[PDB]
């Protein structure tokens, strides 16, 4: 099993992502693919007239009602439907859920935002059985059955511990894990000094963020965790092959 | 089996459709749940500066130009706001619903319009609608079996794998004669189906199949009648025992539609 998450970051390749996504399939490889839509969500939101509001802690987008139907309207809609059909184009069976479905997602609610501590394995596991592509994005629902905002990265990180996924790949918008140039990348980092919160407290923002989902997976079991860019062809083949940031 | 259409009119009252679809499925009966967005997705749409525009066709029927940007409001309104939203009332209500599209599994394939003509009379091309031929009823099967309670909604998927607006009416007869429903309920905004439409004093509580003794029975009526009728005709000469239009404004309207209130065809 390997277990994707496309990021929500400009630039995105989708076309190239499904490309890949799918011929991986057909050649028998197991997959698990989650996504995004933050950048896409901020642009419709400020087109509604409902301009995003992160709050900082010492980001997070500020979840009210609207924003969450704003949230929908382009996580479960735009892109993962935009997806779906990408997938099924290239000949891979794609069958798209967002946490709510069959309560695939499930977590505790903090302001409509939460994690997720509970999957349906069950059901993505008949889907895998019967042939699917499982293509999977938050909202997830709270105990109290409330649709909630929650960390995309999070659940790819999840899934991949519950699989023992013997890869999870991030893709985003740029090369790999960059300490904004290229050749800034770095190549390496070993599981145990990724774990060691001492290390983490050292990290900038920007990487700490960026890294806390490949910290969950490790700690899980996950042996290999890479972080690569979702913008070239065969972007999932090459993260495969060590392009990007390898975790240990 | 029964089958229920969530009109997309403006007015409907899921937080109701939710309660009595989710009732019924505790109590072990089995649903499946189509619905629409037309009109939230014509506000959406307007809001985002791609006002709607409609082809009226040569005999009348109305159908929304659907480009590629008009597909993919579509998609937001369908697929992530109504779909996520009727499903999230259905689990809070202790159902368990899971929400999908046409596109999800080839759930929902057909054919898209080569070309649309409209009123002289001309023909529009690169029009992303179609219709609905086939349904991936062994995806249904699983899920219904498994323990989940089906919410689903255009586009459906081409033959050329391209997602298309389809009439969510007709997936739903198509679904019911599938699965020989013991009844197939249309939603709307109105107490039923009206002969003289919007006249709610026009309600025709009851119209017998054997009656349409051919289509030129509804030569007279309303486009719009005349096609519900027909539809909900066939319907029943697929296998479907009863056809019910009804309020989706109200409290229990399933079960309301389902003990006779509105229009029934039979």
């Amino acid at each position: 099993m390997i277990v994707v998450k496309v990021g929500g970051a400009e630039g995105i390749n989708y076309e190239a992502v499904a490309k890949d996504a799918a011929s991986l399939w057909k050649e028998g490889v197991k997959l698990l693919l989650v996504h995004g839509g933050s950048a896409e969500t901020n642009k419709v939101a400020e087109a509604l007239g409902h301009p995003p509001r992160f709050l900082t802690h010492p980001v997070s987008r500020l979840t009210d009602r609207k924003t969450l139907e704003i949230f929908e309207m382009v996580y479960c809609g735009l892109v993962n439907k935009r997806l779906v059909e990408l997938l099924q184009k290239e000949g891979a069976n794609a069958i798209g859920l967002s946490g709510l479905d069959g309560r695939l997602f499930v977590g505790r609610r903090k302001d409509y935002t939460g994690t997720v501590e509970e999957v349906n394995k069950a059901l993505l596991d008949l889907l895998l059985q019967a042939g699917y592509l499982p293509v999977l994005t938050p909202p997830a629902l709270s105990y109290e059955n409330e649709a909630i905002n929650t960390d995309g990265d999070q659940i790819a990180a999840l899934l991949a511990t519950l699989y023992g996924a013997e890869a999870l790949v991030y893709l985003s918008n740029v090369p790999g894990l960059l300490a904004p140039d290229e050749a800034s990348l770095v190549r390496e980092i070993p599981v145990e000094r990724i774990e060691d919160p001492e290390y983490l407290a050292l990290a900038q923002g920007r990487m700490k963020r960026k890294v806390m989902g490949a910290v969950e997976a490790v700690k899980g079991g996950v042996k290999r965790v890479v972080f690569a860019d979702g913008r070239v062809e065969n972007p999932i083949r090459r993260a495969l092959s060590g392009e990007g940031t390898v975790v240990r």
